[PDB]
């Protein structure tokens, strides 16, 4: 399975996939034939004209490890399926996204970037210590967790078809999206390209609305 | 690929599937483990309590040949993907659903059922003859086809996840649904049972709302 | 209520609407203020950049009378709500779309267009006569109706938000769509313009993908 | 507009509504009549048999102020529309949900509940102080906010139809849901009952799956 490390402790991994470029061609044609130049031209035609329903017949499942603030943005994509770790039902692990000092490149700051990174580490350590103190005193998990910060890592399974994935890439593989989710979208794109090369190349050429891919 | 004949000239065929019973278990648990009693109990637990999002991670693609009046009902299931043969873009084939005389069992009629079957065959033959006359006189396809009856066969690809498929089975594998679409739903159920035995058995035991399966 | 005649016997009527241009502005801003240049500029900004979720907070309900082949295309728009007259549960009325001879403008035909119109009327009359014969002999409605042609009129209620309506207009108020549904989309557009002038004008300027509106 | 205070600093307010009980009746019947015992019986019939599409023609818009951990759960309801305050684009206000000591009723704790409440207040104060320090040193908002806890208040507009609202009530007006979101769902229910009394009463009698309403 293709797995790609993201941020300091995150990842994207492909769990499963149904279909390939030919799945869209066969759905478009409503083919009996389960047997090229013509198939690739059909994908380009569909993409250039906005005929994207055939790409709904290609489906992916990913396992993603990401901070909560990234997952909040990601879960706004309603045309998909999600199942996520629960802070009601589980004790949550001490794992936080701590930005690199390079995260602040281009910003002039009155605290050195290495000190910003330190201050973030210090406050999330204090928050986790309070979380644990509450848990260990008998406070229910679902209440104790409310002190934890948005940079806490979470994990989820995401099942999404290629049409909705292309929408995700338009929006998230783009400079207007937050840099952290851009990094995830770059990995999603790499996996999509590997699994569906003709669809992906046609997408970049004719339909992709963002400004970071190729 | 599993294929099942339906009605006089129809079929349902499985084109592809992503996942199996374990896909729902792994999504529910957000598992790293890609490795029983415990997995089957989890599926039953989910089903008995209405926790059905994990079943969205199992996906099917079918190729279906059905009369238009069956397809009209089927396409009301919005949480799915469809691509269908077009009467704008193609010449449509002379293939009609002609009910068997047994279709009228339990109804007292003042025309013998064999004569009902004959009258249906006769009018659809006349309609197709008019369609062809129009086509052959230069009338555009998209206009000529408007004379064709609702028992004309059509074909489509359908991609659907197991949660939405279970909704389809609740509604269509049921005595209140039209008998013709019941027959399709029985075939969809057979394929679902073969591919996802634990999910299907748990569905019948705990969640299925209809009155025809088992 | 705004009502517009379409084709020979069809219509589109607005039944209800929630909101107006300001609904999108207030949702975008998450406003407490329930109180111009600034509001119109926000709508244009949203539209020009593809930020269309705020328009989901404007909702319409229409009552539409259209032939079945138009309704088949229309009902492919899944992000909406429909309720339609049933040929299982009701006797269907003798009302058919008969194209005008002008429908064939630009096509050279070997049957005069007035004779095409006559041949269509003649076959649908024969089909309805068979339908009625079957009904009156005790054949269940749901079976008798299968002989009826795709130009039979049907009626439905459609509830749709402005984002999905704009998608509908991109696709259906366009020369590539069948002329008959174009005529419906023109009426939908007129009603949308009346109810949401700033959104509609911004849509035409920045986002509309079709080639018939203004 | 109906507004209801929730938790310590939260609220639910109705912003707009389209339709009423009669909207579902008129959609079900595909009525021309825009004019009782019969209308209420139709709603009960629909509800008792699971025929819930007609209720999609009743739509609500709410403005909700809730902590992020409540909003995370709420936003899992995909069949709806949301627009939320952004921590990328805005400075976020110092407003946190601090549980009442009574929140821990039924739990034996080794820290007195008043001290739990104090410890939660203390850590979120420290987190906000770090957030502000980062902002005021020139760290971009979208990065500074990652230290803020899940009990931070957020606000959003929610547009939802009555069918999806009933699903929300089944799931969230229920003892298995987290107590905090139960409190929101109780307020949503009160507003739904006021606006759609026949639908709500039929829902409670025939369809509601939860264990807290009436
Ligand atoms: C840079 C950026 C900044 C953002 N800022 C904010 C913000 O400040 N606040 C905020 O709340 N959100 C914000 N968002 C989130 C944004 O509003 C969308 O929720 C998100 O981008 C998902 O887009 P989508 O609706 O196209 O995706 P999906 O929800 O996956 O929908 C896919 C497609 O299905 C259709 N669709 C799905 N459901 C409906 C429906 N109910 N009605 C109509 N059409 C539907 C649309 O065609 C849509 O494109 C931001 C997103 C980005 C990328
Ligand atoms: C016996 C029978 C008779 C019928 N008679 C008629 C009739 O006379 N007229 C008629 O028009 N239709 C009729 N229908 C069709 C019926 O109204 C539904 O369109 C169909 O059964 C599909 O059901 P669904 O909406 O659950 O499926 P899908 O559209 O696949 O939706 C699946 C689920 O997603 C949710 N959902 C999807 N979209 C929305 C949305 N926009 N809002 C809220 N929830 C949503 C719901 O939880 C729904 O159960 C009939 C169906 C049956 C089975
Ligand atoms: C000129 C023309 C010719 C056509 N020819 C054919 C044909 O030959 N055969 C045929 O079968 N169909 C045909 N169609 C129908 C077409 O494939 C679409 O079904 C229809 O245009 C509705 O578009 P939509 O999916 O954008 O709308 P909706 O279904 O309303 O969806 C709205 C938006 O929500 C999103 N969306 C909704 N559901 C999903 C999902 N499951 N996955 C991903 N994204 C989703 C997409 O962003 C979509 O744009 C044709 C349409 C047109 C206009
Ligand atoms: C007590 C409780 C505990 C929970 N625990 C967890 C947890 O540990 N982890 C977790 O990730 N989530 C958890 N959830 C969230 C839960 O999985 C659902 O996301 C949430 O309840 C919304 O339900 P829904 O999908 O029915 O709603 P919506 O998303 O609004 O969907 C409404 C209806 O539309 C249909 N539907 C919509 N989209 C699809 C689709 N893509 N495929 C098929 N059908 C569709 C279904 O019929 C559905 O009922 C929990 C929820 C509750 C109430
Ligand atoms: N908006 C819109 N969406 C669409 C289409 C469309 O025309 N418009 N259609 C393009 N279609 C095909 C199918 C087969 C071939 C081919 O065999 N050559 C070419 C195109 C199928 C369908 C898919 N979705
Ligand atoms: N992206 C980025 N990187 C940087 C800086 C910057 O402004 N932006 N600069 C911040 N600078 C200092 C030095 C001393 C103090 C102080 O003592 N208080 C504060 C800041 C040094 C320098 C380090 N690298
Ligand atoms: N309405 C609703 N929907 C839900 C759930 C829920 O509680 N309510 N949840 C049940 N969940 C799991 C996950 C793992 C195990 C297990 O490991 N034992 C058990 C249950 C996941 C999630 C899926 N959807
Ligand atoms: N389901 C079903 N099957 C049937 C019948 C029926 O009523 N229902 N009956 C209809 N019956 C006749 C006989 C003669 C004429 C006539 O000459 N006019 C008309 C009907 C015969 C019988 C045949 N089988
Ligand atoms: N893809 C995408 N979708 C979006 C947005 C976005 O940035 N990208 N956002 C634009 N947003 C607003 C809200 C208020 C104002 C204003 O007050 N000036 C301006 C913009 C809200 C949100 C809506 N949807
Ligand atoms: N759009 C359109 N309009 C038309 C025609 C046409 O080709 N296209 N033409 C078809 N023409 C005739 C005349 C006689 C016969 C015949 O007797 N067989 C058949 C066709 C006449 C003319 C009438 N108007
Ligand atoms: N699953 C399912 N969904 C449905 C229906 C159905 O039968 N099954 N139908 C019930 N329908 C009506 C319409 C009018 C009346 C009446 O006038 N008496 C009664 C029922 C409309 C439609 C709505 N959705
Ligand atoms: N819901 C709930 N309410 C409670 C308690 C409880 O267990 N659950 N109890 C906790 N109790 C104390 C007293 C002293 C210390 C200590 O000094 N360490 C710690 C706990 C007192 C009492 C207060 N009210
Ligand atoms: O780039 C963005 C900005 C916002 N949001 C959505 C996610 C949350 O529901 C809400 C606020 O997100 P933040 O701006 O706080 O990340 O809007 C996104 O999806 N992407
Ligand atoms: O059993 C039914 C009856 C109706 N419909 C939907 C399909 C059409 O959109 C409309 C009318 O269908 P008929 O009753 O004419 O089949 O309602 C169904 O989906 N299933
Ligand atoms: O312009 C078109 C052509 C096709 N279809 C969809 C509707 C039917 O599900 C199927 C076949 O439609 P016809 O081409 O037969 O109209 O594809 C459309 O929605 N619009
Ligand atoms: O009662 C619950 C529990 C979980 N979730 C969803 C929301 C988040 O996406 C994820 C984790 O939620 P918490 O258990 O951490 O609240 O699962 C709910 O929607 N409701
Ligand atoms: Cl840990
Ligand atoms: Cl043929
Ligand atoms: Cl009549
Ligand atoms: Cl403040």
């Amino acid at each position: 399975h293709m797995k790609i490390d993201i941020l300091d402790k995150g990842f994207v991994e492909l769990v499963d996939v149904m279909g390939n470029d030919l799945s869209a061609v066969r759905a478009a044609r409503v083919s009996f034939d389960m047997g090229e130049e013509r198939d690739r031209h059909l994908i380009e035609y569909l993409m250039k004209h906005g005929h994207e329903t055939p790409f709904e017949h290609i489906v992916f499942t990913f396992h993603v490890k990401a901070p909560i603030f990234v997952a909040r943005q990601w879960f706004r994509h309603r045309i998909a399926s999600y199942n996520e770790l629960s802070g009601r039902y589980s004790k949550l692990s001490y794992e936080f996204y701590i930005p690199s000092p390079e995260r602040l490149e281009g910003y002039k700051t009155t605290i050195p970037p290495e000190r910003v990174t330190e201050k973030i580490s210090e406050i999330v350590d204090k928050a986790y210590r309070t979380y644990l103190e509450l848990i260990e005193s008998g406070v229910p998990r679902e209440v104790a967790r409310i002190v934890l910060p948005l940079n806490l890592y979470t994990r989820f399974f995401w099942t999404v078809n290629a049409r909705s994935l292309m929408n995700f890439l338009n929006l998230r593989a783009d400079s207007h999206a937050q840099w952290e989710i851009q990094q995830y979208a770059l990995a999603i794109a790499r996996i999509f390209k590997e699994k569906c090369p003709w669809t992906f190349e046609a997408f970049l050429k004719y339909a992709y609305k963002g400004d970071i891919l190729k």
